[PDB]
DNA sequence: TTGCATTCCTCTC
DNA sequence: GAGAGGAATGCAA
């Protein structure tokens, strides 16, 4: 589903299409309405050839955000317990 | 526990 | 109403 090749081009898309600000929507000269994940999905097909839904992309963007949000706090908790012990014991 | 999908929300048009 | 991104849920493994 997120095979190394599809994953590669997805990582490529992330570098190609920078993250959006508050404005999430843009119109082409023909009037078709565009989002970042839609472009990302589009770029996948361009390089991979495979089909990845606009929503499949959004799901992936989410889980990567989840992970990094964990890895940072799991570090802020792995030491918060070591700090708590030394303090609770120093009492 | 979490990587997937799927709904819910709120924006532009 | 159409269609979008992103947060909320839903859901096996």
């Amino acid at each position: 589903v997120w095979s190394p090749d599809i994953e590669q081009s997805f990582q490529e898309a992330l570098a190609i299409y920078p993250p959006c600000g508050r404005r999430k929507i843009i119109l082409s000269d023909e009037g078709k309405m565009y989002g970042r994940n839609e472009l990302i999905a589009r770029y996948i097909k361009l390089r991979t050839g495979k089909t990845r839904t606009r929503k499949q992309v959004s799901s992936h963007i989410q889980v990567l955000a989840r992970r990094k949000a964990r890895e940072i706090q799991a570090k802020l908790k792995d030491q918060a317990a070591k700090d708590k012990a030394l303090q609770s014991m120093a009492a």
